[PDB]
């Protein structure tokens, strides 16, 4: 507590960075699928674009050695540099500077070849960012849960979705430009208009018509206008539908289990049907039948403050509210 | 109260308005899309209709100046009428007057611009009307408060695959009619059938088309001799069937929440199970071992009656047994 | 009772009966729609057929005021021959008295009129035989709920996709054979062989591809090398897909709300995994973990078939329990 | 105890055999579909694959006879080895031993009859180990015996397409080779490569074509560039369609149970959402809100884990925990 070269980690000028960049590693984990897939190389009016994302990134790469990690059972904000540092580059610091090398202009300087441009698959793990956004916006009491709970794996499932059209249009471009109608898109045929020499074609239409399959393919529609033709296409699209079958069971399940041990209130107009339905089985006269739930409503409104509250509250809580009723 | 200018809001005769009006909002709902759709301004018949289409909804939002409110915190009747026109035009005004517009009439005597039929789509506020509909009957204790979150989940889900089938058929009215070949519908050939010059075969055929493809795409069949052919169809079927995804786990996530509270068939065989880790774990006589399965068999429905909503709630239904025997 | 001309309703010569006329309604109901759909009029090699599969169902029909029965008040046998037959021909007569009748030559014997073969679709009301069979076997502890319960929900399922798959070819055969091209059948070429002129088309081939349809219809698979091509097969196929969209949420229901509540031993692992979780975060002692597991190994079953089912047994039914004990 | 000829089951050197043949297990399991499906008969190169594949199983079954098995109603390591002939022949023994024959020998010179081939059917009896393997994962207490269902249930539901993908390419095959065009594989078409004389194409294009059309049928995604053409194409398609169904539905089911019982920072927020309710009814403190939400961590699983599963632990290690303080 006596560094002063440290930024306990609630500052408004942090909290007004760590939002800064949600908005580029969400822009480097969408373009980056559709970089490597859609380019080989980047053009040259792109090269203002590229050398900017990577200098907002290593910025971020010395500004978190002077943050105030909270330990896990420690509970307490760690202050000093010498433990911060360490497990800095102990968890994440080779993922978030291998990344930030220029990949495409080293791409061009070793004569084109291909095998280095695996090297920008590893800023696909600036999806940290989104995945924390959404993993402390589920620890926010001001949000409906399933609301956000669900948000969190249609990220996911859409994500997957994007990255799996960009590997699908590069297992085309694979093949050499004469066996061509061999492959998914050189021999697709939509309308009256004809998919002949696809690396001319406008960027947004290649886009356009591969994530249109991915997204008809990830919710199970599949019409079949756009299919694997290659055997390299037949295999990534049953790598792809059987890791997506899992990842809908995991959004049926994730509904379920929210609908199901739902809303109580949702449960009192439950539970007065077998009220109803036994009252009224064995008639008895019409005198309570709406004080009796005008009753329990004020009931219900209480019984989990009844017994159920507190046996888990502290002291200091409850002489307040049992003073002022 | 001392005023006579409002009407009370459980009166039969105004009761007997808000199923007319049920009525009306069901009909300028699902034709409304149709209308917009379908045609580009209306023809010289369904004028007269298009008119006493509006002039029932004219009633209906002059009628609610004048009717009781029953407060939302206080829950009290709200009868002095400057404490509902206040609320009535805060809330629902402006969204209710402008759909009352003629909004048909102002497009042909404007020079038939395109953009001002785009506000025909403020008439599908009147869904209110029929979303409330199904929210008192929930309310209503005498059919379950699940099922009808299933009638009510149904009628969403399919209301939103007529309008999705007439904004389908939209998207390829935009083209113009000499590339008509590179849409959904002028390319397409079902059967010896080709539906070439799309714009003058009958509505009934060109909407039960639309239709066909929309609601074979909602239950994620695909057959796929309809699909998508432009770059604006495929961003549409792409938004639409993301969306028609969650809305597809949300109805097996209720139809669960309702099965896992239901009837005896599923709980006498746990009671029954777990009596037979008893009555034939420990081994017992063949002569027990119908009468306390009888039992069981004779309680649930019967004799159970679910006796703690006769335990936790007060003993004026027990002095009424007193009463009984 | 002192009748003897009533048969009572447990017997060993009656549920001999009822399970011989348990094989005649899966028939008389599964070769119902083929002869709706497939033919118009059976032809000469199946008369005899038809004729002793309807009697079996009117020897069935007099023996019903012969039985007893089990009113939901008294609970007892009511062996009394005119109570019997004032609820007999009240519920079940008119739906089992005429279906009985030769409707195969009284449309042939009647100028050939098309809507009064219409009148077999009410031999579709012995299906009853067929679900109180399955709820039936749902209070019999022999075999396991988890069997009993997916299967009645696979008989239904595919019960509907054969009635499904012999309505879709009927809607084939109301178009001339000049205008069979417009048509689903038609129109078909699986491979090298082409369906012309498919009214001379071995019978077991035609069905044989309506189902397969109506099967990969109903899985949601939809392949599209047979789809609808008409006006009326759109609309069948529109009513289809989204009744047995319903109708395949309520399998997953089922499916899922019996397994969330499972038996015994899913709670055990459950309790003793959660056990064993919060174990090493302290990390006690070695021979005291397997002791104390131990203790939780034998304190699953006896400690937890005792305390539940005592909340529920009636006088004098625990008093040999312990006097046995 | 005295017998020093059998092998004690918790042996160090029966726990390297096991896991031997578990990748013969699972190898036998997947190369005997496409031995049965993709040939007539092994080529001469696979031969001494054969051989070696078929010794270790002769080796295992004599090695049973060696080793002791644990009681499940006495509860005993039974060692003695003439009761081991016992709960051997009266289980897997024969299916064992007669799927153990090189059944490619005597096929191959006997006269090529094709019905001696469906005897490599019983060598699918070696899954048994793999899910017994699964079935000894769900007992270690350290790992989530709902997660070793999710994996257990997603191996059954690919091998079951992997199977059906030799069954649907030997399908094919059971037609002459001039009635090739009357097949799923003998007129198919993709891009520009037409797969006419099916039988000269390499094995893994067979072998990815099949397992392509199987896996998009498991996902019930199905494009229809790969359908039946035939009628027992049709017929096997909708076998196979109706068990995935059911096992797709199955899926859901137990990925829904792992996530109903229990999440803690869900079950932080199934708490916190009602707690709220009653303190915007009764009005606390907006200031006391620190104090209210700051100890649903601090007692959560430092109290909520610690001894509410320890209320059913006596106090024993309460006293060394105590005395530890
Ligand atoms: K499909
Ligand atoms: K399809
Ligand atoms: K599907
Ligand atoms: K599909």
């Amino acid at each position: 507590n006596d560094y002063k070269y440290i930024i306990h980690p609630k500052n408004r000028w942090y909290k007004a960075w760590e939002m800064f960049i949600l908005v580029w590693a969400i822009y480097s984990s969408l373009f980056t699928p559709m970089e490597f897939g859609f380019f080989r190389g980047l053009p040259e009016r792109l090269f203002v674009l590229d050398i900017v994302g990577q200098i907002a990134f290593l910025v971020d790469i010395v500004l978190q050695f002077f943050v105030a990690y909270r330990d896990t059972q420690t509970y307490r904000t760690v202050y000093k540099p010498t433990r911060i540092a360490f497990r800095y580059l102990k968890s994440h610091f080779l993922m978030d500077f291998i990344g930030c090398f220029p990949w495409d202009l080293i791409y061009k300087a070793s004569g084109k070849h291909e095998l280095v441009r695996y090297l920008l698959w590893i800023r696909l793990f600036r999806v940290r960012k989104v995945v924390e956004f959404f993993q402390r916006l589920e620890k926010d009491t001001r949000i409906n849960y399933l609301f956000t709970r669900i948000l969190k794996l249609l990220f996911v499932e859409v994500y997957c979705t994007h990255t799996a059209a960009c590997i699908f249009y590069y297992l085309a471009t694979t093949l050499p430009p004469e066996n061509e109608g061999y492959t998914w898109i050189g021999s697709l045929k939509l309308g009256d208009y004809s998919y002949e020499n696809f690396r001319e074609i406008d960027l947004w239409k290649r886009y356009t018509t591969a994530l249109y399959f991915a997204i008809v393919t990830m919710a199970t529609v599949g019409y079949g206008d756009i299919h694997a033709v290659n055997l390299r296409e037949m295999i990534f699209v049953m790598i792809y539908v059987s890791f997506d079958m899992v990842l809908g069971a995991y959004l049926i399940g994730n509904i379920t289990a929210l609908i199901v041990k739902g809303s109580n209130t949702a449960r009192f107009r439950a539970k007065m049907n077998d009220l109803i339905s036994f009252m009224n089985r064995k008639k008895l006269g019409r005198d309570l039948r709406s004080q009796i739930t005008g009753h329990v409503r004020l009931q219900y409104d209480s019984h989990y403050t009844d017994t159920v509250m507190l046996q888990d509250i502290p002291a200091s809580i409850r002489a307040k509210i049992a003073q002022l009723l």
